[PDB]
């Protein structure tokens, strides 16, 4: 974390506004507030079946420790307790003098215990994945104030990996119908949403969800904002030197002559060539046989991938029966099949010569990605023939109402006594006791043992630490 | 201003990855790419026919200027090439030297020019709204480089803000039949998307991008940013206390002696109470009689304002004609009128004793703002009864898809000659003469004395600066 980028959110401003009117609405001898965070419903996207747990430890350290002490605990407090102040005055014209953020500073630490579910560790639809409560009477408003905070930081993440764990989950169920080996899985979704996702901080917790089913990607700040807040033994993620468009027509029409030209830059990586910037069935069907001698003399490990980025994405990959000519009525893959080689795997289903490659990531989307595996099976080809690029209308394309999360004030206590609040609905504390079932009557006394919520962080400690070796070992037992 | 936030992205990898192995694909001898952003298509969202220009100043200070000088420049040129080589080696299986690193950090800023339509400014769909091209030859790369980059972090403020002007239009016609005047317009659409935004840095674009044509908003960092990066002299936006389900429950059932709590610890300031935590029709029909002499006794700058926050979003403010009971045929609005005074204005529509007010934030959307405010028409109920929490449903529920942003390089110099690129909308360079027209096929020889497409940055300089009167200013004209 050897960078940083200037920021103007304020550290006691860092809300909704009317969170900052709730402190004085709450009853007096208020002391504890606790609150759960829970997807609620997938009915939004029901092949969402699993939530894993994901971006915890990351936001914990950059927002709850590194932000708080760089730019609060560390900072004068006068002029802390100053600007907030002015900002209540104008904003509002009450006078409230900030004792309550002077005291806070003074404590020099967040007054606040914090449970999560493992990361990499799955969650069926409905059950809580955290919980928060502050520690220390006086601050009963802060579990209030940092509900905003939490989930802005937090749903994307949490979404994107469980988006990526349904895509690998088709995938291996593809790959168990009709390949003899699953080596392609952790490879077949590539992260093509950077550019699509709403501001760098999103690519990048969207991104690193992505990655913990994935090697996959093109989001080179999600590697390493895993490498800064996780970090790996292992690969985190790879890709390979791929051309665009402006490049192509940069070259002219001679699409054959810029084929030559981008192999022989290089001789000894996997290339994807995207295909379609004049006239991609001439490029298939007149290009390929004629590059095909070159392309085959390249090490197999340096195969050259086909990139298509228009027409209806069943039509271009499986082929459309009522269409005009032959190549049409056959998608991309079987084209490759009749240019290049394939063998017939121990399942029944054709496998293309790997010395070619197809990638496709125009627009991919969880149902885009299943229809094409269909229409290959029904066709008699193995899902390993080809790869998605999964862009901005998978990662981008979703809202913290997607799964439904919310966090909940669930208990508060007042005057030494633990009441359950709720709007008519999760009541009191909560323990999970596996997977698909939790227990909500509870009170700060009841057992908890062999909670599936483990403690993670307390009164300015992480006290549980991940890498991203175990998230995803996590994610393999699951 | 003057507070940080750890980064771990690096500068000379702020881009698709693919991005890196671009620069030895181009031609032998390539000198100059020139690239244009614009607003290809709307018909996801029709609405949205005039995008509006915002986002481009805050850009360029927080990562053309700040991120790099910070991250890049800044630092010892041998610790950033290595750093940059040694992620090639091993991600990628390749060996880069880095040496066009070295050389961009020895030039000691990035060789760009961008000409952008100036914010607050509004242009048509299919319009470029800026062009960005390399100024050293060394460097053609770095055009689309930065392409990644550029929309990342831009398509969402220009999409919030042409959302927040679009509703504004809706309710300005609204006004103009239902109200004698525009005075709650600025107060109409109030931004409660923080927490469905996907992070801070998204809440903190997209909430600027609402306050370009609205003031309410509880998004304060939004706030914070438009104070950092652009400034005015005036308040840049306003909000009210209100209380959440919470506080409604945490002090139980008897909901009468809460909400008379609330209103005497803001007894001089706008108050919104949330009113369904238990039972909304018995806060409506039971407990409002109950406190009218002391909702009237406070000052009409200190208005109760009734948030509902479930039921069907029609039926729960305008009333559903299917029934079972008087009030949920009426619907909010109508109750409040039968409970407290109200004025018949000059357009003939029912406004609302001042002393009451409500606002509805369930999910919002254009088109839900839309039917309310047709359906309180209807009954002869003027627009400004209503006031719309305006959240996440509308502002993060979109794409770069929803106005069809794309950079695309459009003219390419090569050993001197400079040649439009034909890929198959625009072709060669540009120039914008109206807010609905262009012009392209154009070369850097060209004359572009009249085009709207204003100088903004080149080799390091924000060459010119706005603030955000001159942007709000901006969108009246445009409006206009
Ligand atoms: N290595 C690559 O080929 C690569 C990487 C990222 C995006 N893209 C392309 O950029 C376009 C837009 O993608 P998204 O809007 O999903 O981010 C798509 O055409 C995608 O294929 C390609
Ligand atoms: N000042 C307020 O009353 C306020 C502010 C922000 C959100 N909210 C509520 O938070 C809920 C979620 O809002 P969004 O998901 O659109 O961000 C909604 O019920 C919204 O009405 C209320």
């Amino acid at each position: 974390l050897n960078y940083s980028s200037r920021a103007s959110a304020i550290p006691s401003l860092l809300c909704d506004f009317y969170k900052t009117s709730h402190r004085i609405m709450y009853p007096e001898c208020s002391q504890i507030i606790y609150s759960t965070f829970t997807p609620r419903s997938n009915e939004q996207a029901p092949y969402l079946t699993q939530v894993v747990s994901f971006g915890f430890q990351a936001f914990i350290i950059k927002y709850l420790i590194h932000y708080f002490n760089d730019n609060f605990f560390s900072r004068d407090k006068h002029d802390v307790v100053t600007e907030y102040s002015a900002f209540i005055e104008k904003t509002l014209q009450l006078e409230d003098t900030g004792e309550h953020i002077a005291k806070l500073h003074e404590l020099g630490y967040l007054p606040i215990r914090i449970k999560a579910i493992p990361e990499g560790k799955t969650v069926a639809i409905k059950v809580p994945v955290m919980t928060i409560e502050n520690t220390h009477s006086d601050f009963f408003w802060l579990t209030n104030y940092l509900e905003t905070l939490i989930n802005v930081s937090l749903w994307q993440p949490m979404t994107s990996a469980s988006i990526a764990f349904a895509y690998r989950t088709a995938l291996i169920k593809f790959a168990n119908e009709t390949c003899d080996n699953q080596e392609h899985v952790p490879f077949q979704s590539h992260d093509f949403s950077m550019r699509g996702m709403s501001s760098l901080e999103s690519a990048e917790t969207s991104g690193a969800g992505h990655l913990t089913s994935f090697l996959g990607t093109d989001t080179i700040p999600a590697l390493s904002f895993v490498e800064a807040y996780y970090g790996s033994s292992s690969l985190i993620g790879t890709s390979i030197p791929a051309s665009e468009h402006s490049v192509m027509s940069s070259h002219g029409v001679d699409e054959l002559s810029t084929f030559r030209y981008l192999m022989a830059k290089f001789p000894h990586n996997m290339l994807s060539i995207v295909s379609d910037t004049t006239d991609f069935w001439h490029n298939i069907t007149v290009n390929l046989p004629l590059l095909k001698q070159e392309i085959i003399a390249r090490p197999e490990n340096a195969r050259l991938v086909i990139r298509p980025d228009s027409g209806n994405f069943f039509a271009i990959i499986c082929g459309d029966p009522t269409a005009d000519t032959e190549h049409e009525r056959k998608g991309l893959i079987e084209c490759l099949w009749d240019i290049f080689g394939g063998t017939v795997n121990q399942k029944g289903y054709k496998v293309i010569n790997p010395h070619i490659g197809a990638i496709y990531g125009d627009g991919v989307t969880y149902e885009k990605m299943f229809k094409i595996l269909e229409g290959l099976q029904a066709k008699g080809f193995a899902s390993s023939n080809i790869v998605f690029g999964v862009g901005a209308q998978t990662y981008q394309r979703n809202t913290r109402d997607t799964l439904g999360f919310a966090l909940k004030a669930t208990s508060i206590t007042i005057n030494g006594e633990e009441k359950a609040i709720f709007k008519n609905s999760q009541k009191g504390r909560v323990k999970v006791l596996s997977r698909d079932t939790y227990v909500d009557g509870l009170t700060s006394a009841d057992d908890f043992s062999d909670d599936l919520l483990e403690l993670l962080f307390e009164d300015g400690k992480l006290l549980r630490q991940t890498d991203f070796d175990e998230i995803r070992q996590n994610l393999l037992v699951s």
